[PDB]
This record gives C-alpha cells, structure tokens and sequence, in this order.
C-alpha cells in the first residue's frame, strides 16, 4: 500500500484544500516518498501538507516543517492500485547496431521469456518449442527483414489442438534517444588552461575632479572549436530528441549545440566564432591612476565520451487466442488469429501502451483492448507486475567515442587601488600579436556609462 509518487497532483485552492476525488497528502506520506516531491518541486516552492505541515522546495533543501501553504499537494481519494514496478536499466554494451539489436534479442531471461509470458498471459496460444513444456522454453530467434521474430520451435508433430500454429513475437521499428543527461566521461586526456597572453597597463583620470560614471570596455572575437567521434556504427541511426549544450567539464568554459532530430553520427564537429565585451565602471579619484590588467587564456580539453541512448521497438505478437481463457476484452472463444501491436519505450498512443491499459484499467469506459484485470485474476497482481516490469524494462545502449575541444578567451578586467599621479588609458595592444594568438579585432574603450 505505498504512496505512489506519480499520482500525486498539486492543488492551488486554499489552505489544506484539494480538488474532487482528491485529498491532502500526509506528512508521514510525504516523508515516505520525499525525494520524489521535492524533485517535482521549483527550487523555492513550499507547499502544504495535511494537519499543519508544509514540504519545501530543493532550493530549501526539501525541508518537512510546520507552516502554512495556499497550495496543497494531494493524492486520490481511490488511488489505482499495484502500479507496474520501474526496474533499474538494462545496459548493452556501444556495437554495430546489428550486434546491439542480436544482443537484446536472444536474452532469454530479460527479453525471449518476459515477452514469452506476456503472449501466454494475454491468451496468445503455444508460446513454446516442441522440446519443452514450458512457456517461452526452445524459442527459435531468427532475422527478418529489418527486425527479428521469437517463436517456438517447430520441428516434427506436436500433441495438442493447433500445437503446429506457434505463436509468433516480433520485434521490429527500433529506434535509439540519446540522453543527454546521462553524460558519463571517462579520464580527461589533455587539460589546461594556459596563460598566453597578459594585456596590462594603467587608467588615468587627469581632471581634479573624482572621476567615475565611465565604462572601460574590451571587445574581441575568439573561436571555439570542438570534435568527436563515434565508436561504432550504431551512432548513425541515434538521434535526440531535444537540441541540448554539451556538458561542460573542467574551468575551460565552452559553448557547443547537439542538434534535435540528426544523427549523432552526422554531428562530428564545428567552428564558431563570437564577438564578446566585456567592462567595468571604475571610480578614479581627481588626479590618480589605477592599474589594469586582463589575462588571455588558451584552453583545450580531450577525454573519452559515453551517452546512454533508449532503446525502443514495437512488439507484435502474433498467434491465435485460446479457447476459454485469453484477455481480450472481447474474450473471443472461437479461436482467432490475432495480431496486437505494443510500443516499448516513447507512448504512441492507447492502444499500444501496456502502462496506460494498466492504470486505466478499472474504469470499464477504457478497456478497449487487452483486459488487464482479466490476466490479474488469472495469475495474480504480482506474477502480472514481475512479467510487465521486465517487459518494459528501459533498455539502454552505450554510444562512445572521443571527445576535444579549443578555445581562446580572456579573464575579467581586472583593476587595482588607485595611485596619485607623481578617462585616459595607457594600455598597449598590438593587433597582429593577438590575432597570431587568436584574439581578432581586440580593442579597448572609454565611454559614458
């Protein structure tokens, strides 16, 4: 009977109010599942809890304390009951997509028996090979076409009605979401931020006044450039779905954009360059100097590089329905031919989500398709939720390769005490130095704030 996070809903009605069909999460409830609604949290949200209690956003560490909220988090009054567990990943090695694809396939204890099982709890008929009696057991893995078919082995006669029509698992439609986040790096290969150049000299304020109200600014252009390569042939078909930033790693600051909807194989590289000021609003008292300085860096950075990317296929199966036993809503006793469709990984739509059958399916409106109260009755809530679970289990593939960068850029402006002389600058820039060293159309200048 645990709290389950993903039903909880945030109601903005007053205090300690919730909407119909919900009620106020408790603070015992809430501690049970802290971490959970705290990372559902903005960073300085505090929201109430029953009898009292408030729970505090992660800017406040997720703090469970006395206090008073106009918003409530809440729960069903009628939660939908045993939730299909999340599992931890399962992880296959960075391959030619042919050997990642072969490598999930002919699993037999995380794929060919939970896909098996899933068929025979549905009512989809022989889920086996003619050398076992039991489910899922000498199962045949052959390529077609693009994709792979599961199926029991068919060799020589069989006992049972329909014992030659096998059941047939197909698995096909794969595609491969980079994770941005999921960004593991190995040792840094090369690393440095060098000095290259330092620009230093002295402001001078010649009037007898306490000058101030003037801005000092350094403009430059530098370039940024960065590539990477992919270990295998499998980055050719992974794309992400969102553009996102590489990570930054190491004090050598950079800018590099990972583009939606490309392949990461197609993304090997590049060269920018951005027209950067910077400055500073100095008070020079009447008749002194202060010093200036800024510090020109070379940064460059190596190290090998490891994303996850989610795996997803669509599962076909395919097989007639037995006869006094099979979870159609229907529940056909005429022995069908049927063929159902299931996406794992990205929802598609209904019909294709086991989650979405599995949490709706108490409300009879929604049974359109597979009854999953059915197979819950027939094998028990936890045989049904061990099956799913492995079913839908998050199927990850590695995706490496190196990884370089280089830039140029420059420090802070820097600036000392002032000295009395014993807004005018006196700090020299050869133009051509810099622009050996990478720093174009550098220039230093004083204007009105």
């Amino acid at each position: 009977e645990p709290v389950y996070p993903d039903q909880l809903r945030l109601f903005s009605l007053g205090q300690g109010v919730c909407g119909d069909k919900y009620r106020p999460v408790n603070r015992e409830e809430a501690q049970s599942v802290k971490s959970n609604i705290v990372g559902m949290m903005g960073q300085w949200q505090i929201s109430g809890l029953a009898n009292g209690w408030v729970i505090m956003g992660p800017g406040y560490n997720g703090e469970i304390k006395p206090g008073t909220a106009s918003n409530t988090w809440c729960y069903p009054t009628n939660p939908v009951t045993g939730e299909i567990p999340t599992l931890s990943a399962l992880d296959i090695p960075d391959g030619d997509e042919v050997d990642v694809q072969w490598r999930l396939v002919h699993d037999s204890a995380n794929f060919i028996k939970p896909t098996s099982y899933l068929a025979h709890y549905l009512g989809y008929a022989w889920v086996g090979g003619n050398d076992s009696q039991y489910v899922g057991e000498d199962m045949d893995v052959t390529r077609d076409g693009d994709g792979w078919v599961i199926r029991g082995n068919n060799d020589g006669g069989c006992d049972g009605y329909r014992c030659g029509d096998k059941t047939a698992i197909k698995v096909s439609n794969f595609a491969y979401n980079l994770d941005p986040d999921s960004f593991k790096h190995g040792d840094v290969t090369q690393s440095d931020r060098q000095l290259v150049k330092t620009v230093v000299g002295w402001a001078v304020n010649d009037s007898d006044t306490p000058q101030s109200g003037y801005d000092v600014t350094l403009r430059y252009d530098t370039a940024t450039n960065w590539s990477k390569t992919n270990t295998y042939g499998l980055s050719e078909k992974v794309t992400t779905k969102n553009k996102f930033k590489w990570p930054l790693v190491g004090e050598t600051e950079l800018s590099i954009e990972i583009a939606a909807n490309q392949s990461w194989a197609s993304q090997n590289g590049g060269s920018t360059t951005t027209s950067l000021s910077q400055s500073v609003r100095p008070t020079v008292p009447a008749r002194s100097k202060i010093p200036v300085k800024i510090e020109l860096y070379k940064a460059d950075i190596s190290y090998p590089y490891e994303f996850k990317a989610d795996v997803s296929y669509d599962l076909t199966l395919s097989g007639f329905l037995r006869w006094g036993g099979n979870a159609w809503y229907t529940h056909p006793d005429n022995r069908p031919n049927w063929n159902h469709t299931f996406v794992i990984g990205p929802y598609k739509d209904k019909a294709s989500s086991i989650r979405y059958q599995w949490d709706k399916r108490y409300i009879p409106g929604e049974v359109k398709w597979w009854d999953w109260n059915w197979t819950i009755q027939q094998n028990g809530l936890s045989t049904m939720q061990n099956n799913l679970a492995r079913v839908l289990r998050p199927v990850r593939a590695g995706i490496t390769g190196d990884f370089s960068a280089e830039s140029q850029f420059a420090g802070n402006i820097e600036i000392g005490a002032p000295v009395p002389l014993a807004l005018r600058l006196e700090i020299p820039l050869d133009a051509q130095e810099l622009s050996g060293l990478g720093f174009n159309n550098v220039s230093l200048s004083v204007t009105p704030a």
